[PDB]
């Protein structure tokens, strides 16, 4: 089997991407944030504290003839951005782009933190990291991909995120029309539960490539590119007037600037992030200070190849017995 679904930016800045997902019988379609940096499929629901729901579409398990309470199971998750959610668990039928999993754990939120409430466009998350990170207790649950994997034509999924445009998540096949040149594959460590890999270096604009190992995670659920402070300083030094602002919470730059590109290495291959992809717009409405899309990972504890990097590539998440990651230009 295979599946193919379009993923759409939630706003004009590509702050996140939402993908429609069918849950239950008859189908209830919710728009979920596919997150390769976590491993829970959770949704706003009829069980979510009423004051914490503000415009989201909810899953109502009592209206699904295939929903079953997973007795005694609870979940609770906290993300790197400080947000959180928790609740109980149902199993139900879940379909993405024509690919169906029966008996998928659907984690129903009883509580969500304010950032979730305040984002009316995201109805929940669909985790695509390794199932070892799943938070369900006392019986850990599998991700949608892990459940689907044995049925797929090939044990892979791909992320093809757009810049200020829709893109595609495919399951079970590689669309050879969706990228240019060849796909370069690179090793993955699953020791922390992430799609963790080592970039071979970077360049800023038309500058020379610096060969240096940068360990980080491929994370579709993180907006920006978080890299070591040395790398990030070298980038922003090429933008007149750019500075790190403790009050704003990272590097800002004059909105009048033209940003240089940023290149990252994948083995001997190179992925170029155009300068425009690094512009996250005014820090506040009407401001001439703009927020940068490349930020320091110092204090996070891990480097994160988030959407800013991933959207510049066609990315293969290879879930073979020994997982790997592939990157192609597009
Ligand atoms: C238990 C699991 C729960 C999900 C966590 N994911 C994250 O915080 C994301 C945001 C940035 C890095 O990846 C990782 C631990």
């Amino acid at each position: 089997s295979t599946g193919s679904a379009t993923t759409t930016p939630i706003d004009s800045l590509d702050d996140a991407y939402i993908t429609p997902v069918q849950i239950g019988t008859p189908a209830q379609t919710l728009n979920l944030d596919f997150d390769t940096g976590s491993s829970d499929l959770w949704v706003f629901s009829s069980e979510t504290t009423a004051s914490e729901v503000d415009g989201q579409t909810i899953y109502t398990p009592s209206k699904s003839t295939t929903a079953k309470l997973l007795s005694g199971a609870t979940w609770s998750i906290s993300y790197g951005d400080g947000s959180s959610s928790s609740g109980d668990v149902y199993t139900d039928t879940v379909s993405v782009g024509g690919l169906t999993v029966t008996g998928q754990a659907v984690e129903s939120a009883k509580k969500v933190s304010s950032s979730f409430t305040e984002d009316s466009t995201i109805d929940g998350l669909l985790g695509l990291a390794f199932s070892t990170l799943n938070t369900v207790s006392p019986t850990q649950q599998k991700t949608f991909f892990d459940n689907a994997k044995a049925s797929l034509d090939s044990p892979v999924f791909t992320a093809d995120l757009g810049y200020h445009a829709p893109g595609t998540y495919n399951f079970g096949f590689i669309d050879t029309t969706a990228y240019t040149g060849s796909i370069t594959y690179t090793a993955v460590s699953t020791k922390q539960g992430f799609w963790e890999w080592t970039s071979t270096g970077y360049a800023v604009g038309s500058g020379t490539f610096k060969s240096t190992s940068i360990d980080g995670i491929a994370d579709t659920g993180t907006t920006l590119l978080y890299l070591p402070a040395t790398v990030v300083s070298a980038y922003w030094a090429q933008v007149s007037g750019a500075k790190s602002s403790s009050s704003v919470g990272g590097y800002v730059f004059p909105c009048s600037a033209t940003l240089p590109s940023f290149t990252f290495g994948v083995g001997s291959a190179r992925i170029v992030i155009p300068g425009d992809y690094i512009d996250f717009g005014p820090i506040s409405t009407g401001s001439s200070s703009c927020f940068g899309g490349i930020q320091s990972s110092a204090g996070i504890g891990i480097n994160i190849f988030g959407d800013v990097a991933l959207k510049a590539a066609f990315v293969v998440f290879n879930g073979a017995t020994t997982p790997t990651l592939g990157f192609a230009s597009k």
